[PDB]
């Protein structure tokens, strides 16, 4: 199974650069609004620890210079979205897409369009981890740069590009500007908790290899939600919520195995290792695979 | 991570071709739409295909080409080795730049996987040693296309036609020429024994270190032939001056002597990993490129 991410021609469109004195970063256009983070306007001063309502009054729309390429694009008004910039403008981007803005829960993967001044360098797709930050591949320049889901002809923006902390992992907001996790848009030294595996993604691995033929690893058992949870946080992973459930019905259907006993199969792996075999060719157990992702490739 | 190239230049080229009851993907560049011959075949055909009289029992008005919901017209139609072009009646405006190349082994690309002209995922191969790639390819894929982006110029180098009993893929440059010893028929083909690409490991495991890790370093050093002699001893590919050339600016970015990387991966293959894991993997990543590496740090 790849790491496959979603043709990024939808969001090539979209993408535009913004700069604010000598700052310079990324922004998305979509009809007449371009949106970006909002740290565009501090200076290396502001960034320690930033009055953005006072930084934002000191701006007018002919501080913002807006390009799509080379060509500038006008502001016509400006205003702040929680930890992303609004900034009007005068032309309709006549490639805008049909779409949503999405706030995903942990365990989600996206594609991410890895943009510097406005120009996609390449895409890739990420998981976001349990502590609300994902391992991915952003150098400066990256900012604005955006994590995107396609269903049918629709875009799912869900992840604007903001930081990286000191452990190498990167942290963001969605598109209405609200950070994932407990991070701030400050220059400021700030932790991740510590991660977790994601269950429902390695429940859908393990019925991945069930339909490719790999299935020594059921049991004759079941569990229930809650004896398996707590079992399950004692080896670092994540409790299953009802949602993680239901959105595991489509491979449990595909496969006639029921959740829980796919659950209580897991539980035996945890409790007693893999005793030297194998999964899908691998001695470890893949957690950035959503079930989703699995039926894409699969089906 | 294993990045691809953003795919918007070819997704504005992608079609979708049909013939009597088979239908896969085209590459509309210009005036011209470019496919798998085998969109000719039929079950009874695909044993032992003889094209040229096959395709002489063909008219244009056999070939189905959609964009979306538009249908061209094709006014025209020729065979290059395994790929049919057909001439359509009015050009792709979004025709991007592009090169058609013959890509070497141990080189990568990105695959737009695509599936009745609709663009469905995107993602990073290299030209085995062999000449498979490990892709992701389902019933409905043939057609699609492997690229490069250089500048806002794309050099296409791979159109999928097969997959192997083994799950791995075949395909044909863009002239039509298979890479690799396969055949368009269908038939089980085994491929050659595959080996590791030793340049792009060392490229990886550079990248492992720029990245903070480190646990497989050591203070030992090797030859260049007595480095290859192990490696070849484990099906890895030989290591060139040229390769060792080619990884000098990862080598002056860390301070570490190529042939002292070589030492390290020696040291790899004859252990193992004794259950420890290198940016994330249990196994030793071969499908990086020294360039590819450094243009992602
Ligand atoms: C992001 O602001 C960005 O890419 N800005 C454009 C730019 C252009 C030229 C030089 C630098 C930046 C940037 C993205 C970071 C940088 C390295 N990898 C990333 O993901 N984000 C930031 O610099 C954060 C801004 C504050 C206001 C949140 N700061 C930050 O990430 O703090 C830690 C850090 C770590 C390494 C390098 C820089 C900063
Ligand atoms: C490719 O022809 C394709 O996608 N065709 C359109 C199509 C096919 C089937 C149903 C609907 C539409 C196809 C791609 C393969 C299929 C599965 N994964 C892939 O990557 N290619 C082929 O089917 C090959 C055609 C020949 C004539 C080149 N056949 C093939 O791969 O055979 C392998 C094989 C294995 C064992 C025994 C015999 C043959």
């Amino acid at each position: 199974f790849r790491k496959m991410a979603f043709p990024s021609g939808k969001v090539e469109g979209c993408m535009v650069q913004v700069t604010c004195g000598t700052t310079t970063l990324n922004g998305l256009w979509l009809d007449d609004v371009v949106y970006c983070p909002r740290h565009v306007i501090c200076t290396s001063e502001d960034m320690l620890n930033p009055n953005y309502e006072d930084l934002l009054i000191r701006k007018s729309n002919h501080n913002f210079l807006v390009q799509a390429g080379n060509v500038q694009l006008r502001v016509i008004g400006h205003s702040m979205q929680n930890c992303v910039l609004k900034l009007k403008v005068d032309t309709a981007n006549p490639k805008t897409p049909k779409y949503k803005f999405v706030r995903i829960q942990p365990g989600q993967t996206f594609s991410v369009l890895a943009c510097y001044n406005g120009s996609p360098s390449g895409v890739y797709q990420c998981a976001m981890r349990p502590n609300f930050t994902i391992k991915g591949s952003f150098l400066n320049g990256s900012c604005g740069s955006v994590g995107f889901n396609i269903d049918y002809d629709c875009v799912s923006f869900c992840y604007m590009h903001h930081m990286e902390l000191p452990t190498g992992v990167h942290a963001g907001t969605d598109l209405e500007g609200n950070f994932y996790g407990p991070f701030v848009d400050r220059q400021t030294a700030q932790a991740a908790g510590t991660d977790t595996t994601i269950t429902v993604n390695v429940l859908a691995w393990l019925y991945a290899a069930v339909i490719n033929g790999d299935r020594w690893f059921l049991n004759r058992f079941t569990t229930t939600l809650n004896d398996f949870n707590l079992v399950a946080m004692k080896y670092n992973y994540e409790p299953l919520t009802q949602d993680h459930v239901d959105i595991l019905g489509p491979l449990s259907a595909q496969t006639g195995i029921a959740v829980l006993d796919m659950c209580a199969s897991l539980k035996e792996l945890l409790q007693n290792g893999m005793n030297g075999r194998t999964i899908l060719g691998s001695a470890l157990l893949e957690d950035e695979f959503t079930p989703f992702d699995v039926v894409r490739q699969c089906s």
